[PDB]
């Protein structure tokens, strides 16, 4: 339910199928700092989308 | 990487018996014990859940990376 980006999205999906950094700059034409910048983006995402989560059930769960 | 003691026998079956719709003073009569002991048993039932659910979403977030 995290908002991505289709970009983000095309890098997480190349990220859980193996690819290194250097593979997926290749395969989308771009510079490899651009990756990394996308891939910090991308795990700052979801980052925030598990804590929000884990947040939440402890709201639920009423703990911490 | 967090472990929690769990509900003692006598603790499960309250619960149980709460469960079931059962209010405290059914309960007491039902287990010939003292209201007082019932809500105790009660009390130290929903702090060990508390504890359970708490060593679960630290676990979790651990595993996960987050705070």
């Amino acid at each position: 339910e995290p908002p991505l980006t289709l970009r983000e999205r095309q890098i997480l999906k190349l990220v859980a199928e193996g690819k290194r950094n250097r593979d997926i700059a290749e395969l989308l034409s771009i510079s490899l700092k651009t990756v990394e910048t996308h891939r910090l983006n991308l795990m700052r995402k979801l980052d925030a989308h598990n804590a929000a989560e884990l947040s939440n059930w402890a709201r639920r769960l009423g703990v911490l």
